[PDB]
């Protein structure tokens, strides 16, 4: 079972950097047209066009839609990952140039698995569980069948189930626990602010706790104050564990909450 519909691509990463990314980019010698897919890590169920032309790297985020198509912003809707990359491939379409060599994983490698696969294979299978009570190939199906509205929700929540998230938790308190524990770089919490709907990230860096501002916007999306935009907490925290992106380090181990 691959929750992801992409996953039988050979050029699917799954959930990686963007300087993962670039790295297998490279290494497949340049050129133009040449292409990988991987997910988006912003974007629930959605993924991200790798290219590069001119000898510079370009990023496509794939947006997943309500009615399960996929689209590039302000381009044309395909029902699949395999399709969209079938398409431009015969018809740029506002790309730079069309997608030609598929940077294939090199061999050994598989599909990196992200939020979208936990939240399908994990807490969308409870969610069909606990509702229509499917078993075998009945519940796979039904797990990749739900609208992507269900999904969402259960993303929303889902840092409330995960043991870096700590509900009641002041700055003071959190600095406590922080360096009661083992100070290593990229030890981290995340916890609720008075303000809603705010929090805050509590991270050790060189043996001191810095505190990062979380708020959503108007849209509901949530932002770290460099500017960067998640559909959720869950999906903000694993990408900081990727990429600093503002942080004075990336995101490592979760400092735990009970
Ligand atoms: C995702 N992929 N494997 N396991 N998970 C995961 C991590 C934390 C919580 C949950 C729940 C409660 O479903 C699943």
């Amino acid at each position: 079972h691959m929750p992801d519909p992409a996953a039988h691509l050979p050029f699917f990463y799954g959930s990686i950097s963007r300087a993962e990314a670039e790295e297998h980019l490279k290494l497949a010698g340049m050129a133009d047209g040449l292409f990988l897919l991987r997910q988006c890590l912003r974007s629930l169920g959605g993924y991200v066009l790798s290219l590069v032309h001119d000898v510079r790297f370009h990023h496509f985020p794939i947006e997943r839609q309500l009615n399960g198509t996929y689209a590039i912003a302000g381009g044309k809707a395909h029902c699949g990952p395999a399709e969209l990359c079938e398409f431009y491939s015969r018809d740029p379409d506002g790309l730079p140039c069309n997608l030609r060599k598929p940077c294939n994983r090199p061999s050994g490698l598989e599909p990196q698995p992200g939020v979208f696969d936990c939240l399908r294979d994990a807490m969308v299978r409870d969610y069909v569980r606990q509702t229509w009570k499917l078993e075998g190939e009945a519940l796979e199906q039904a797990i990749i069948s739900q609208a992507p509205q269900v999904e969402k929700l259960i993303a929303t929540t889902a840092h409330e189930r995960m043991p870096w998230y700590h509900s009641s938790l002041t700055r003071e308190e959190a600095e406590r626990k922080l360096y009661s524990g083992a100070q290593t770089d990229g030890k981290f919490l995340l916890r609720p602010r008075k303000e809603q709907g705010t929090y805050a990230l509590s991270l050790i860096y060189g043996k001191t706790v810095y505190h990062y501002l979380i708020s959503q916007d108007k849209a509901g999306k949530y932002c770290i104050p460099e500017g960067t935009k998640f559909d959720t907490l869950w999906q903000l925290v694993e990408y900081l564990k990727l990429k600093a992106d503002g942080l004075i380090y990336c995101l490592k181990e979760a400092c735990p909450n009970s």
